[PDB]
């Protein structure tokens, strides 16, 4: 049993260490992940737990679902694995039918979590699963060492943890922290509860600017001054970032391995092994395609680490987002589709809303406008004017310096070079008319087109990335930060259609005619990427979407 | 037993494959030939077998071992492996130790050759091997369409054929031809002869331009005029080589496999899958890192097609080049290390030496100087005339189209970028004086020296490979022909400094004062390799070889 073992170790005084994967968003991905699972196991990991996320029907049974990338694991690797567990509106059979298959398929470890939104708690996940699958399963429980968010206070969630432990569970894993004070402080009001099962203390290894970008806005974790500090000239440099995030993980390591009070401990890996293994073996506790850059969704599918980070469940929908200052940004209510087409202009301009609100967000892009779309902003603004709703683009750009400060990054003195492309909604009618016109900028311009229906039409090979971006660096090999793939758009299409009637639609009543405009946008738009290859020239999208409109009006 | 699988699908009239692989030159190549061996098999090949090269210590234990190869196929893989064997210069307990040992590593099926300079000929061998090891090892033997090169005529080789065969052995294995007619003719000669055992035809895959150059030297195989013409406006473009060559591979064993004579197609790989993969399925016959370009020893090391095709044993030496006009061209005699210059000056400048013979070739550089070094020619005559013995070198280059006349390749409408690089021997002191210069450019200028006792200085990552050659394509990755790395690098300096005391110092005498110059410089001389980084601006290795040189002087 894994609690077994766990013991027999602790009274032995060995340390040991786990690693947290979450399920890779694509086919290739898992293949990758397994591959990871394999190379990983030779550092002798204690077990491995696999992320259970809500929103990618996690319990199916395709080869992204969480349920097989843990069955896999435990069977084909023979790694110990936790299944974690969610409650958030979901029925008692559905979690019954989970844990029954979870048993036939030999996921001896379940991890019971809450989830976000006839279980409310997790300790009536844990009931369930002690009431009717006996002592079988292994179970852990999530802890907080300073309070979780939405808690009253410290002292009730420590009660409530107090509680949920003694109706279940064998030992808590505990939220990354910064600083080992809080956890010891956090260890030592469990004792004086008297909480008998050992406190795992989580460890995120900082690995590029886009993990501290997002954890920054989690208030409650605080990150200290100090990182933000050093990161921030560093920003653009990700592997500088990851040596600083080894050494932050490896100091932080060492000062909670000090005291002896720690078990094990317990790394978000976000399937990126290089950073993990080296602070392992800088703490020596390591036994004995290489994409470790994920750059959200643009980089390389195929690999483990693909995905934005903010569906990490760590970073799910933090960003409340308030739905009243959403309707009071993109209008009460809509008259025709020219007010979509004015917010989506402002986001770009600025000036605020006729009703004095600056529109600052919109569904897709949460971050803030880059300070690259400077170049393309009046363009931004005429094509999103007339119709041409984009989400994305960047420009085509030569040989640059990578230290330039608006388009720089990776190791200092190479040369970065980017495709100019543009992501963008259109009306069927304005759609074909972009068809038309694009035969003859076939050689130079490649284009995906797919609408809702699933119907896409595309001149890019079927399963070949275009490279987007790329840079020329001493004594290295071709960085490719940004790639456009049809594989990771195709699916894409999926989340950018369901955000229009989730987060605009919703806004709108059922029988309102703003609804009735959201959807005929949602279902008749086509979603467009289009790409200029002659990046040594003067982009040509502009003239080609010009051309359109001057073919369609 | 192989034989009687072979047999059982014969006379089922079911048609069979097979695939021949060489032993990689790396490990992480031996890595990655496994993983094309597991996922080829898909396929369903009837056996594959395993390239036995004199060379590379053959019958040795490193991974790189075609012995080891094919034992890890065989036992790991599951596949029917022919391991192949040669007679030329092999004692007989050598050949009974490695027999011995393919016993005991399970390599149930012996492949007989003569290769080339107590056994002269292959029957020698087979009789040994059914003498000793009775009838455990199935035997198959090479047979000629045409006729082997050296034999006396078409007539006797095929009787000798036939005595080898009787000894004997269980099916004929038939040289790569371009026409099933002369297949045809062949097994209607051999059956006049009454050769009872099966000939499987060999079929070569044209990959790329590197292939039909070489393979346009063997005389014998006279390759069609059709090829060669279709190819050459082609040839720069290799994908549009493959494909040609695929049609051709399909055309001919469609009409092959039309006549029903043919028991299966023995193809070789080069350990590239996509082609033969593409051909099979074209056929139907087909059950159900990419890197298929290896550009000869610069490509990607870790591709397990890595390695220039001359080492390959169709090509291995086939370029006789007469020892006779090697001594008349680098001069009868050697009055100092001058006279070394002189030839390596000659090489690239053209006029003739004093004794009116043009210097053609060199020991390490066999193809004609490439219309590249256009742009360096007066610089490369200065090193050479200053000490500084170029073996290979590139000019920097910017953005150029892909259809460039001189430095083009790749598909149409893409850009391809180079970065200088110089390979050359120096003399220690040279040496030394070069290491201090390049102080000043350590930032932009990368440097490997390596010594033939093995020293080794070099400012590079310890095994990142620098990327040196690249293109920008149209819906396409990066792509990156050409690699400096130290790997590949690090063991090439053995074949590089060999070629001074094989080819060069065997031309004199032991005690000859010429053969004590050429010792000097192989013992002495670094083998150099710099690159330069900043490939938009001028090439600095110039500037930095003449303030080498004036430092030194
Ligand atoms: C190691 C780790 C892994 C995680 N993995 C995932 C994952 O895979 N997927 C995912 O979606 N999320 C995951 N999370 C996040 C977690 O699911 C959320 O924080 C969730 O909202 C809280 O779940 P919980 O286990 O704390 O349940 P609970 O403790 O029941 O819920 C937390 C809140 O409920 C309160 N509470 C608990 N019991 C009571 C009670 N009896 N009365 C009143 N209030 C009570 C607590 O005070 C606290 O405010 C993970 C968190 C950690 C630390
Ligand atoms: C399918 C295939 C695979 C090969 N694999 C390799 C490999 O892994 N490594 C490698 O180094 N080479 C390889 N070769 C090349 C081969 O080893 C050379 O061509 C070699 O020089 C000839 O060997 P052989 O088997 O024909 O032996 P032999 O037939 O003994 O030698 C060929 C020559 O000997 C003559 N000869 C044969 N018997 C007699 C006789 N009794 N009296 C007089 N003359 C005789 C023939 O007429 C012919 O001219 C391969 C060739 C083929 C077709
Ligand atoms: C991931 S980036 C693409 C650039 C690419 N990653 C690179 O290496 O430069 C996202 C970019 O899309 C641009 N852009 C984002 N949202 C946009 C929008 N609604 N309209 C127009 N342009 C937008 C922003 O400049 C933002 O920097
Ligand atoms: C999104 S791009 C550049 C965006 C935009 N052009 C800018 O600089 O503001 C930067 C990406 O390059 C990738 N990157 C990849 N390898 C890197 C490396 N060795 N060093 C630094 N960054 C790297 C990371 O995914 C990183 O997110
Ligand atoms: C494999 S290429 C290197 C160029 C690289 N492959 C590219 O993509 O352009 C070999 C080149 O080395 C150059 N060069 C070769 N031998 C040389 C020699 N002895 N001295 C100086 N330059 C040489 C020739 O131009 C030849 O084309
Ligand atoms: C050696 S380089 C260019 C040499 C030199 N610059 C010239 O053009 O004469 C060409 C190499 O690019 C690689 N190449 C790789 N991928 C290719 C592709 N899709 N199409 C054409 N050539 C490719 C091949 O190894 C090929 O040998």
């Amino acid at each position: 049993r894994l609690r077994e073992k766990m013991r027999r170790r602790l009274e032995s005084g060995d340390k040991w260490f786990s690693l947290e994967f979450f399920p890779p968003r694509t086919a290739e991905g898992a293949v990758n992940l397994i591959s990871r699972f394999d190379r990983m196991a030779a550092g002798g990991p204690l077990y491995i737990d696999v992320t259970w996320h809500p929103a990618g029907d996690p319990g199916s049974d395709k080869e992204t679902s969480s349920m097989m990338i843990a069955s896999t694991a435990v069977n084909y690797c023979g790694l110990e694995t936790i299944l974690h567990m969610t409650c958030c509106r979901q029925r008692l059979e559905e979690i019954t039918g989970h844990l029954h298959k979870a048993k036939q398929l030999g996921l001896k470890n379940i991890m019971a979590l809450r989830g976000d939104p006839g279980f409310n708690y997790a300790v009536d996940l844990v009931k369930h699963i002690r009431s009717e699958f006996g002592d079988y399963f292994d179970i852990c429980v999530a802890g907080y060492p300073k309070g979780h968010p939405e808690a009253g206070s410290f002292e009730a969630d420590l009660k409530h943890l107090k509680e949920k432990v003694s109706a279940g569970a064998d030992f808590i894993i505990t939220q990354l922290f910064f600083e080992a004070d809080t956890f010891f402080r956090f260890v030592k009001a469990c004792t004086d509860m008297g909480i008998t099962c050992p406190i795992v203390p989580g460890i995120f290894p900082i690995q590029g600017y886009h993990s501290l970008r997002q954890l920054v806005k989690l208030s409650k974790l605080e990150v200290p001054q100090e990182i933000k500090d050093v990161i921030e000239p560093i920003k653009d440099n990700d592997a500088a970032i990851r040596n600083y995030g080894i050494e932050l993980a490896v100091s932080l390591c060492q000062e909670l391995l000090a005291s002896g009070l720690v078990p094990g401990l317990h790394f978000y890996t976000l399937n990126r092994e290089m950073a993990t293994t080296e602070v392992l073996k800088r703490l020596g506790m390591w036994t004995e395609e290489w994409d470790e850059f994920p750059n959200g969704r643009w980089g390389n599918s195929s690999s483990p680490a693909f995905g934005e980070l903010k569906d990490y469940y760590l970073f799910y929908l933090k960003s409340k987002s308030p739905k009243e200052e959403l309707l009071k940004m993109w209008g009460e209510e809509l008259t025709s589709e020219a007010s979509v087409f004015e917010v989506f202009v402002l986001y770009l301009s600025g000036e605020p809303n006729r009703n004095g609100h600056k529109v600052t967000c919109l569904p897709w892009n949460d971050e803030p406008l880059a300070a690259e779309t400077s170049l393309l902003k009046e363009e931004l603004l005429r094509v999103n004017r007339q119709g041409i709703l984009t989400i994305n683009s960047q420009p085509n750009i030569n040989g640059k310096p990578s230290s330039d400060p608006i388009v720089g990054w990776g190791p200092s003195g190479g040369y970065v070079f980017q495709k100019a492309y543009l992501e963008f909604f259109t009306s069927r009618e304005t759609a074909e008319a972009l068809l038309q016109v694009l035969k003859k900028y076939e050689l130079r311009v490649n284009y995906h087109l797919v609408n809702v229906k699933g119907e896409n039409i595309t001149n890019a090979p079927e399963l070949q990335p275009n490279a987007v971006t790329w840079g020329i660096f001493p004594g290295r090999e071709i960085i490719q930060p940004t790639v456009v793939d049809p594989v990771s758009f195709m699916f894409w299409k999926d989340e950018a259609f369901a955000l229009w009637i989730e987060q605009w639609g919703k806004l709108y009543e059922e029988e309102s005619p703003s609804r009735t405009i959201i959807q005929y946008i949602h279902d008749n738009y086509f979603l467009v990427n289009l790409v200029d290859n002659d990046f040594p020239l003067d982009n040509c999208l502009w003239q080609v979407v010009e051309d359109t409109l001057e073919l369609l009006n």
